């Protein structure tokens, strides 16, 4: 399948070179997989989700995305026009308030919730979790992400936007989950993207067009935007049977575009998420 005039990020993950405009992908599109978007919520009503998005848990007086961040992230995972895995099931877990903030105790609870709730869901091709969030180093937050991964979920987390070593941020610094840095459309490291040995992979993160609340769209930037590219790619690959939750991060690193990015500091991987689709 091919999507003409796709957002640059989608074209990027189906090409070996930057600058193209078509997203090439296998028509299975992540059908039968599930991605939990652990964020500010999802506007499940948005036409771009086509009925495939639903809230399953909230930690605040409402389950609505009153911010947009989580809807944008969910859109990059699986919306029809802006999403990597266009037939995946999307589940919303609102651990962040409508200012985009949340306590670590709430984020940990949301992660433990997903580890259990996936046993309530029909996800025959496997389960992914996308965490476009983080703060300073916490052993407890890192452990929560490691438990979620251990329970059989492919965990993808943002490296952070501090232009610093992600070793000092959580859950970015957890070794057993997939930590995602951000690149721009010219294959440069995004100016804000964290870096360091704990990163596993880069994804498109600068000027990413996706869904927004109120049934709209917008382009924003962040490692928050790169993480759902990798999460959706994992769900796409698990539907294709090419990997599993336990191995997807390594498989994506195995099959990434290598050495294509500029301004990668010494000791940080030079790997860019890539679907290696051959029509």
């Amino acid at each position: 399948a091919a999507q003409t005039n796709a957002p640059w990020g989608l074209a990027r993950i189906s090409s070996t070179s930057p600058g193209t405009s078509t997203y090439y992908y296998d028509e299975s599109a992540g059908q039968g997989s599930c991605v939990y978007v652990i964020d500010t919520g999802i506007e499940a009503s948005h036409p771009e989700f086509e009925g495939r998005a639903q809230m399953v848990k909230t930690y605040y007086y409402s389950s609505r995305d009153g911010n947009g961040h989580g809807t944008h992230c969910a859109g990059t995972v699986g919306s029809r026009t802006y999403g990597v895995a266009k037939k995946t099931q999307l589940f919303g877990v609102k651990v962040l308030d409508d200012n985009g903030s949340g306590q670590y105790s709430t984020i940990i609870a949301g992660m433990d919730f997903v580890a259990s709730d996936k046993n309530n869901r029909n996800c025959p091709k496997g389960v992914v979790a996308s965490l476009s969030l983080g703060g300073g180093y916490s052993s407890s937050v890192n452990s929560a992400a490691a438990r979620l991964q251990s329970s059989g979920v492919m965990v993808a987390v943002a490296a952070g936007n501090n232009n610093a070593d992600a070793r000092n941020y959580s859950p970015a610094s957890e070794p057993s989950v997939c930590t995602v840095g951000a690149s721009d459309r010219y294959d440069r490291r995004s100016s804000f993207s964290n870096y360091g040995s704990v990163l596993d992979i880069f994804g498109p993160g600068t000027d990413i067009l996706s869904t927004w609340i109120g049934g709209s769209t917008r382009s924003i930037s962040g490692t928050s935007m790169a993480t759902p590219h990798v999460a959706g790619l994992a769900a796409y690959l698990m539907t294709l049977g090419k990997t599993t939750a336990a191995s997807a991060c390594r498989y994506i690193a195995d099959t990434a575009n290598k050495g294509d990015l500029s301004n990668i500091p010494f000791g940080t991987v030079n790997l860019l998420a890539y679907n290696n689709y051959q029509a």
